[PDB]
């Protein structure tokens, strides 16, 4: 699993066209204030342990930034070893569930299987932008 | 070299703290209207051929999107096989130079070696967000 952690002053997205024949989540849109935005690419090897490591690391990083909102943003583009879409959807649901057991703030998982427009204002401090890899 | 192509309605950045002992570019800030924003991670193997392939592909993609502004945005976080900073700076300068021989619009290379805040509004059409790899 490859993640990009972006500490935003604000974030919003809107689903536009379907990217999958039948997206498993409904269309919609949402906007946020200060949040850790986690662009998340699920990789072929990802299983339960990978999800638990990532949930721990996101919670720990959120804690040190003192953010109380996490956005789990499905992203196809961080890796060249993608899981298939149905496995990726399942892992992202698991990740959202695991993160709730480790992090006490707002957890928002964005819809899977859509093209989306988005806007972000990302902070420019030294820890505002980091990448992570998790495996089992 | 790993790139992320983001077709933006608007983009702006500001350098904040130095990320390198002595950044090779001066601090500053800039904002743009519609642009292809190219987040660019230079990798250990990158040489002249890699720069020429990437310059061709960015020009060709810009052409099909009908954009007339390209932002070359140095980014540490797209890969786990980074070139050293002085080689990466040199390759990004080469890339800017090569892209000018292939693409007739505004080319803006952002300063290397800074932490930066940024804002982007990214379009949500099917080709608004793509990743690329180039090697030799
Ligand atoms: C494209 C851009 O506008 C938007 N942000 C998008 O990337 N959409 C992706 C994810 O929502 C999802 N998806 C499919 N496979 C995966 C995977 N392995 N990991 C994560 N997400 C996946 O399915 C869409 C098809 O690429
Ligand atoms: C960090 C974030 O706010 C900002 N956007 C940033 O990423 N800054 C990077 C690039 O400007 C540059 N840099 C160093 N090595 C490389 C490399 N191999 N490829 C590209 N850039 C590099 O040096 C800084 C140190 O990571
Ligand atoms: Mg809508
Ligand atoms: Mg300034």
């Amino acid at each position: 699993m490859r993640l990009l952690y972006l500490h935003a002053d604000r974030f919003e997205y809107k689903t536009v066209k379907p990217a999958l024949k039948n997206p498993p989540d409904p269309p919609g849109e949402a906007s946020f204030g200060e949040a850790l935005v986690v662009f998340t690419t699920v990789e072929d090897g990802d299983g339960p342990q990978t999800v638990m490591y990532a949930a721990s690391d996101i919670a720990s990083h959120s804690s040190r930034l003192k953010v109380t909102t996490v956005i789990l943003y499905p992203y196809a583009h961080l890796s060249s070893r993608l899981a298939k879409p149905m496995a990726a959807h399942k892992r992202l649901i698991e990740l959202e569930g695991a993160l709730r057991t480790k992090f006490p703030g707002h957890v928002h998982r964005a819809p899977f299987g859509w093209y989306k427009s988005f806007s972000i204002a990302c902070k420019g401090h030294p820890l505002a932008e980091l990448s992570r890899s998790f495996t089992e």
